[PDB]
């Protein structure tokens, strides 16, 4: 009954865009004007290959580097390799993506499946430290054939004390109805180290989130400590078990989520109410 | 001859209480005047159903919120959801824990055992952060059918830069004899990173600490990364193939360790000895 | 094709020397006067024994304590044993590995293998503060029968602010060959959480950082959170579907990179030569 995913690889053509955001922020977008922070969800299958033409619109230099995906170093968008692109430039960088299989040797090489991410790595610093605070971060999912596909699919960086850049206090807030697949893209950004943390809700630490059988040992969590750079995703049926409600999710970190790294995972009923909760 | 938890489930009554104490802390209890820091275990097997009469007998609300198992967003324990106590006020928690399986779409459901932790959501601020720091915690764990039981189970807390509450350098500390199956519940609480350490023994980094046979390919380790929240148990067998001693436990973040995060496993000959140990 | 490990246990012996350096850092050697910082790398088979005659050639008292490995009470390396060396003075530590087998009891046990260190427990104080901060630390390696043996083996320890108690911006840097399998151990030591980064390589978060096969479901990583006393390895293909370049590896906490600690990985062409770069 479950959607799954199909094998690669396309090869796949896509335009992207950084641009200085009018309250000071930098994001990327798909088309000019629609930029975001954090930027859209890249998602492709094992096999598949990318081609992202990507313009400068801004007066400083800046970058496209990826997680995990297969790259030349020409397109690992770096000030020492001159990969990163000229205010105004235009520049194609290619990501390209590989299945698990046997070597000649008889090992047995990983294959890229997973959840990745994208970043500047030029603007403030040559690590990027500016970009990144800014907003210059984005998701990007890697699909092996057979995965367990969502309903839909959200994105939750902690950028130092802020969520997806977000004021203090101010969400994000997801919503969803009882039984809906939701999947998690989970990033860390910054200088602070965070645990993520979702009430009445629990995921398998391990590639997917989800354990295929009674056979895989992986811990079962709700609580995760995190780095800047840190990347994990899974996916969760919104109220198993548990019912509807506004569940918290937040950083750990008492003072974190006491000075506001804290969001809302709506859950309602079909009728679209929410058991406690109003505003 | 290990002996091995069996199916659940049964629905099983508790009462629990809230109390200050004399020092200024606060702790749970299963009876009045009975209260520690950390609170007592609560063992469950998957599937259980556990009800909690919960009663607060201090001047401020408090509430008790867990991580991992099945509750109702009634029996969160949050302020938004009027699910705390008032001074003095009684309410009965739910909360449930189920099996894995097979679900309807062929895909396989998670199942709640594993080594979690409850503590208050409420106290200082909206997330507990005056509970918790003042003591307001305590382990959970949740048995699947065949898990192999220990001969006892310690629960350690790394509270800010204490151990379960207690002054720098007072331990606490734990006694086995050579060949004891040893638990451990470890939790992290408060403001900081911190890394747990055991000298002369070691752990499966999975659910159970535990490796099943040679197929599971988890690491094995003595040291491990922990922040606020963060909850996972292990057996040991005391002392297996390094004799007694006095070995130490502590965090490894060298200031911490310094300055009193330390304690010790005491491991003893049946002749009640410790190689080069005093007092 | 691929090299693998054979059965241990052999009987070992090694002379191991401490060293203050002319700088005022501390070391250990094989051999007085080659003293290096990390200290040369320890390899065995599971089952192997490991003597080692220890000479603390300093004027303050210094041990040698290792994570993982069995041990009796008598080599911890600590003080309040009495199992650290006096100034000029010689000890013989014994390290003994076992492999994994079936208890009587019917449990699993664990087994030796792994990416684990030693280190000094005693100089600056009881838990070797002074001593791992100058530089006395090294990493071991516990092979298991079978495990895939690669071309070479760095040593990439992130100790306080620096990479191998090197200035800011000073490497160390390595060389490969575009499908030379390298071997990476990783420790962290001193104060700070870290983010471990390679560009343009990947590997699973498991006890080898190989998957065995198709039925792990280890997560597949290119960036790792680590703590004081934290060690992991792992092979990789230099290079592998990416090409030649001057990859580089860096801690992620942004002010971290931006202050030096970062490194290049020159994966060569067989002609010398790296796409960027250039000397
Ligand atoms: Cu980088
Ligand atoms: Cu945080
Ligand atoms: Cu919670
Ligand atoms: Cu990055
Ligand atoms: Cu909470
Ligand atoms: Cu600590
Ligand atoms: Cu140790
Ligand atoms: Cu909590
Ligand atoms: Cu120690
Ligand atoms: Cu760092
Ligand atoms: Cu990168
Ligand atoms: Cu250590
Ligand atoms: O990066
Ligand atoms: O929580
Ligand atoms: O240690």
């Amino acid at each position: 009954t479950a959607r799954t995913a199909p094998a690669g690889g396309e090869v796949r053509h896509l335009k992207m865009y950084a641009e200085k955001l009018a309250d000071g922020q930098m994001g990327y977008g798909f088309e000019k004007g629609k930029a975001s922070v954090p930027g859209p969800l890249i998602e492709v299958n094992e096999g598949d290959t990318l081609h992202i033409e990507f313009t400068n619109t801004m007066d400083v230099r800046a970058s496209l580097h990826v997680h995990g995906l297969d790259f030349e170093i020409s397109s690992d968008g770096t000030a020492m390799n001159k990969s990163d692109v000229e205010p105004g430039g235009t520049r194609t960088y290619t990501w390209r993506t590989h299945k698990p299989g046997r070597r000649d040797d008889g090992t047995w090489r990983p294959g890229s499946a997973g959840y990745w991410h994208y970043h500047d790595h030029v603007v403030g610093t040559e690590h990027g430290t500016g970009g990144i605070r800014n907003g210059l971060y984005g998701p990007v999912i890697v699909r092996r054939k057979g995965d367990v596909l969502p309903d839909a699919t959200h994105t939750i960086v902690f950028n130092d004390m802020t969520i997806n850049n977000r004021k203090p206090h101010t969400g994000p807030d997801f919503e969803a109805t009882v039984g809906d697949r939701v999947e998690i893209v989970m990033i860390t950004h910054g200088e602070y180290y965070h645990t993520f943390h979702m009430h009445g809700h629990r995921w398998a630490d391990n590639r997917t989130g989800i354990l295929t059988g009674p056979d895989d040992p992986s811990r079962v969590i709700d609580n995760k400590i995190t780095g800047p750079a840190d990347s994990f995703g899974f996916q969760i049926i919104a109220g198993e078990g548990v019912g509807a409600g506004a569940w918290m999710y937040h950083c750990h970190v008492q003072s974190h989520s006491d000075m506001g790294m804290v969001g809302l995972f709506l859950v309602k009923k079909p009728d679209g109410t929410i058991p406690g909760y109003e505003p």
